[PDB]
């Protein structure tokens, strides 16, 4: 029974290696990674691979791994797929821990924009969780943390992390991670999966997929939002993505909105993440 080696980048940046039978479905690998992680609340997470166009794809747990990675290496990342709007409602502290690690990467990468003060506050909770109580012995006037807190580090940011860290004495790691999440969950781009597209006029927009629905970012001042309940059908055809927007009260007809994606695979990927978010956040 022939087995393929799998390499998974975990959220702490380390590498997990395991073997699965070469005809395995994605769920098989996902279950192995989740067991390694002692993760029970698995519904929020998934595995990502890079396609031949170097695009991030979700590994479909129902489909064969070989029919997804195709010509590429069996290399994956472990990621948050569905960002919970209220992390306090997760049953386990370890779930909240993996969610914090994902968000720290969302912040450092610049996917999740964040004010100076919130970067410093999130940083201070991470430091409290991981080192415990502030100690002056480790931190002089010239201290720079090993921890990555932001897309661009400044001395002023390091200083503010320490000032806030001092305020958190006696805080336990679960408590500090819960405070991290209470702040992160409020950020306007929390759990927003962005897709480059063009509107029906050819104007360049971003489509955001998240818990609260589909967001259209047009020109900073013009941001349209379609709550999942207002979306009856999600479709794609060639390079085009379509949503059916339910009739308003006393309107005779459903309204259709049309977008141009860079290519046919980008249109299918956007369709599938929308359907998955619609299902997930209809049930949650
Ligand atoms: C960890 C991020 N992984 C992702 C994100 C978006 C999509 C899509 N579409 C696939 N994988």
């Amino acid at each position: 029974p022939k087995s393929m080696q799998c390499k998974v980048i975990l959220l702490d940046g380390s590498e997990y290696t395991c073997d699965v039978e070469k005809r395995s479905r994605g769920q098989v690998l996902f279950d192995k990674v989740c067991e390694h992680l002692n993760l029970l609340e698995k519904d929020y997470f998934g595995l990502t691979y890079r396609d031949a166009e170097n695009q991030k794809n979700w590994l479909d747990p129902a489909k064969e791994i070989k029919k997804q990675v195709r010509s590429g290496a069996w290399h994956f990342s472990f990621n948050v797929k569905f960002y919970p709007p209220d992390p306090a409602q997760l049953s386990e502290d370890i779930t909240r821990y993996y969610l914090c690690l994902q968000l720290r990467d969302d912040i450092v990468s610049g996917r999740l924009p964040c004010s100076f003060v919130t970067l410093a506050l999130l940083g201070s909770y991470t430091v409290q969780s991981e080192l415990g109580d502030y100690d002056p012995d480790e931190c002089g006037s010239d201290y720079i943390s090993e921890f990555r807190f932001a897309p661009n580090h400044t001395k002023e940011l390091e200083d503010k992390v320490i000032e806030l860290h001092k305020s958190h004495r006696g805080m336990t790691p679960a408590e500090a991670e819960m405070h991290f999440l209470e702040n992160a969950k409020k950020l306007s781009m929390y759990g927003v999966d962005l897709h480059h597209a063009k509107d029906s006029e050819g104007v360049e927009i971003m489509l955001g997929v998240c818990a609260s629905g589909l967001l259209i970012y047009r020109d900073r001042l013009r941001i349209n939002r379609f709550a999942w309940p207002k979306v009856l059908k999600i479709s794609y055809k060639r390079n085009n993505f379509y949503i059916k927007i339910r009739p308003g009260e006393f309107e005779q007809f459903e309204s259709t909105i049309g977008f141009k994606l860079p290519n046919h695979r980008a249109a299918k990927r956007l369709w599938k993440v929308c359907v998955e978010h619609h299902t997930f956040f209809r049930l949650l």
